[PDB]
């Protein structure tokens, strides 16, 4: 058996896993879906929150919780996956696995903000999504909340209005500290350079899409590639079985 780490987007929060969680328990293995900072029940705010790596505190702190000879399989969905590159400079001997579902994909030899400008070619224009500014540690940061027709006609296309209600009840502000990424130090081949990557993506994903999710696997080869047929960007709320079936067949290959 596993454990798996469950690892939101920015804006996101553990909630979104709410219906994957339960499936993955109902086939024997344990599972961690974390907040981290100023997300979902998190007490603190954007605001007080300067760069991705203390955004990324709370996976921080769980993976140095893990006694030693614990491996857990990361699974980052949408932004989430550059969490997994930060914890994986840091704790790359507590990682069997990372999946990526929907999400970025950053690499070694380029700098940290690169999938992320990427992207923001690939899809400039966030709709109702609101943007402010704020100051931490004497850099200037823009902070952004989702517009909610982004989120029903982006995000959560295929999605039941039951579930696209929680995002419009539980979305919070965030940032994508892009500036920040972009002077930050690049992630490490020794460290998340070395981890097993698996890559899971849908193209029929309305806002990373096919353009951008296929340039990310041209441009860092993951160890393998799962395509889901359908769905939407949100896989662990459209698809969740044949996740949990990719995630079954991770365990089974990496411990």
């Amino acid at each position: 058996f596993a454990h798996f780490v469950l690892i939101h987007g920015i804006c996101h929060g553990a909630w979104i896993w709410h219906k994957l969680k339960p499936l993955l328990e109902a086939l024997g293995h344990k599972v961690t879906a974390l907040d981290l900072a100023a997300s979902g029940v998190d007490p603190r705010q954007i605001e007080e929150i300067g760069s991705f790596d203390e955004y990324s505190e709370p996976l921080l702190t769980f993976l140095e919780a893990l006694p030693p000879g614990e491996k857990v399989i990361l699974v980052g969905h949408s932004l989430g996956g550059l969490n997994i590159a930060i914890a994986a400079d840091k704790y790359c001997e507590k990682i069997a696995a990372a999946v990526f579902v929907a999400s970025v994909l950053p690499d070694t030899e380029h700098c940290p903000s690169y999938v992320v400008d990427k992207l923001m070619e690939v899809f400039p224009d966030w709709k109702d999504t609101t943007y402010f500014t704020y100051t931490k540690d004497g850099k200037e940061i823009t902070g952004l909340k989702l517009g909610f027709t982004l989120l029903r006609e982006n995000l959560y296309t295929l999605c039941g209005p039951e579930e696209y209600e929680l995002a419009k009840m539980l979305t919070r502000k965030s940032s994508l500290f892009q500036n920040i990424l972009a002077k930050r130090p690049f992630f490490t081949k020794e460290g998340y350079g070395s981890i097993k990557k698996i890559y899971v993506w849908t193209d029929q994903d309305e806002i990373f899409l096919p353009e951008f999710q296929l340039w990310q696997i041209e441009n860092y080869k993951p160890d393998k590639v799962y395509k889901v047929e359908g769905g939407d960007h949100m896989l662990q709320l459209t698809k969740t079985k044949e996740i949990a079936e990719i995630l079954q067949e991770v365990a089974d290959t990496y411990n």
